[PDB]
Order: structure tokens, then sequence, then C-alpha cells
């Protein structure tokens, strides 16, 4: 199973940083950075090993957010939009679109409450087009997926 | 006074579990489970003693949520909706409705910020109809009322 | 630099209490009260020294809220609305309006997620009109500006 495991108790928080910098269509690759607050990814992944798939171990409602920072690396060029979408695997649960000015930075954040069943597999896909992809990149280390568990277990 | 007391400091959290399993119209009965995170109910109630009335001791804004899980216990039967509504005692402050498929589970969550005055009495009423009530039940221990205090006292 | 400094780590919280009681148009004056939860204002301000300007040291998304409590001090008089608006210095990021009955109390709360860049200067302006200003006041110590940092730094 290539996925990392997120096992959160109520009131506990985890965040994942995207390895990607190029705006390439498809699943982002995530890792846990122990220098950041929160619980680490589990299920057999090594220290800072990145994965495109995540499994949420506990059923619950989670506040889930995306943050994305972009920057224009090719002077005088690029425009369009860049989107992220969280997909339940195997419509988007949570989506974030950020517009790029033809300022040389762009930023977006979006979160929401999501119900996630035990064992729920998750992926995040990025989409943009050629004009943006050829001139802009993700700022390194600033694309983050956050999860906060709101709800409890059933009493023993 | 039959009510349990919720005395929360800023930044502190309490949750109550519903004793009910039958979908009967009227006030739900709540207790604090010490095996769950958060502050316990106070004001003279015994260990896991349930109550239909709650009094919030401190004036403030609280994030308040309901969670409800239901399950079809009579094979091949039941449909409709089930509602919860928080009432200020003695319009609903917070309401949650969940639709039941004619899957054998249903789930809902709703929260919101509420201003609650010192001493504010609270009850939660459940409503549904015969068809749902005769075939579905609350999953045991998964109906929860959560309160999180956002705001502070006046400085001394 | 007359501003107080807010230097918050991820997951950390700070709140400021307004010194003002009169409903006078213009910037409110804020101080940190160590008797309240959260991180203190920094940047050279003394113990409970109040300031009209705040600088947020770390770039991030913050949940920011205003709370305001008002009370009718002149019996049988006053009506209108009172507004607060957070301004990025040097449209309003966050705004709260509270209506005053011609009950002798009024209350409002509003919060929202805001993206704040490193070094972002902030002020809060109050507005009302003569009729309200001549009969109502801010309850002392109950006007609060809260900030909670949601997002992380870039990994080292």
């Amino acid at each position: 199973d290539p996925a990392g495991l997120l096992d959160l108790r109520q009131g506990m928080f985890a965040q994942l940083v995207a390895q990607n910098v190029l705006l390439i269509d498809g699943p982002l690759s995530w890792y846990s950075d122990p220098g950041l607050a929160g619980v680490s990814l589990t299920g057999g992944l090594s220290y800072k090993e990145d994965t495109k798939e995540l499994v949420v171990a506990k059923a619950g409602v989670y506040y889930v957010f995306f943050q994305m920072e972009l920057r224009r690396v090719v002077a005088g060029e690029g425009s369009g939009s860049v989107s992220l979408a969280l997909h339940l695997m195997p419509a988007a649960a949570l989506a974030l679109t950020v517009d790029l000015p033809p300022r040389n930075s762009a930023f977006g954040f979006q979160g929401r409450l999501l119900h996630l069943s035990a064992g729920q597999r998750l992926g995040v896909h990025l989409h943009t087009e050629a004009r943006a992809r050829h001139a802009w990149q993700l700022t390194q280390g600033a694309t983050v997926l956050g999860l906060f568990r709101v709800t409890p277990e059933i009493p023993a």
C-alpha cells in the first residue's frame, strides 16, 4: 500500500507539505515535516518520504484546508488560474482556485468541514494550463494540506 | 434544578453524548463521558447521570455543534428525515436535519457560533415521523453536542 | 514606531482589549491584558500600554474576530448602529455592525479568515452617529480583537 496513514485523535492536528514545484496536472506528492507542528504520517513511510495517497484511519468530521503559494519565476510572463482539488479515492470534496496576474506572487487558502469514514483514501490533484505552467511555480514548502479532527469516538 | 451545568473557560471544550436510541419526538437526554475529551458537566449530577436541560454558566460566544449518526435496524424499511434543534429555554438556535435513504447508515453534522448569556438554559429536541421512527435508531454513543468557548471574560 | 507587535506561531492565539468607552469615530486603542489567555503584544510597549496600530510579524492565514458589547448609560435615550472595521494600513477586511434598540445592552461578534503578509500594519476604526454616541458606551473591557494563527512556516 503506497499510502501514508493519518491517525488523529479528537482535537489533534496534522499537516502535510507538497514536494511539487512545477505546475503539472495530476496528484501532488506529500510528506510530513517534523519541524512543523502536528502529528506525523504513519503506516510505514520513512522520515520525510512523500506519497500521493493518504488514508484517514478514524471516521469523523475534520476541518480540512489547502494553502497554496505561487511565484512567477519567468519575468514578464504567465497568467491563468491554478486549481487544487481533494478527491475521495477510488464532485471535489474541497477545492481551491488561485488566479495569476499577468505582483509576482499569488496566494490562496480554503478550508471546510468534511465527513471522512474510517479508512477513507484521499488524493489531491493540481490543474492549470500551459501559459501558467511555463512561467509560474509553487513556492517551495508553502503548499500545505491541513487536517483537524473535530469529533470523538463512541464511548467504550 | 434538574439541569447539568457547563462552566467553560475561554479556549476550553465540552461535549455531551445522547443516551437516546429510539427516534422519539422531544428532548434528548445527555451525559458527560469522562472517557471523551473535554470538561465534565457540573452542578450536582452524578457520574454519567443524564439530563434533558443544560445551563451555560459563562456569557460568551461558543462554537456549538451537533453530530448525529443513525442506522436502519429493520431490514428493508424506513425513510424520511430526522431533525435536531437546540432551543434556548424557557427560531432554533442550531438545527440539523438528516435524510434517510429508503446504505443502512446516515450521518450529519452542523455547527455554528452562538452568543450565550450567563445562566442560559438549553435543550435539544429531536423530530421525525412514523416511517423513520419504526425502522431506524440513533447509533449508540454517536449523538454528540459539542461546545467550545471562543471569547474571554472582562479583565479584573 | 508607535505600533504593538503580534508575533504568533502556528496554533497560537492573541487577543487585545479596547481601552475606549465613548463611541467616538476613529481608531480604537488596544492593550494586552496578561490576566486573559494568549500571547502578549511585543515590540517595546510597556505592561498594558495601549496602541492604535498593530503589526503582524508572520505571514499567514489568521482567524480574526471582533467582539463588541455596548450599554445604554443615558436612561430612555439612544438608537442607531455602531460599526467596527479592521483596516489594513497604510474595502474593510473584517467588519461588525451592531444595532441599538430605542433592552439596555447590545452585543455582536464577527470573525473571519484573513491572509496577512509579514509586517502587515492593522488598525480598527469605530463609527456611529450622534444619537447613539450621546446615550450609549462600550462596556468596559468587553471590546476584543482576537487573532489565531492557522498556517505554518515554510520548513527549514
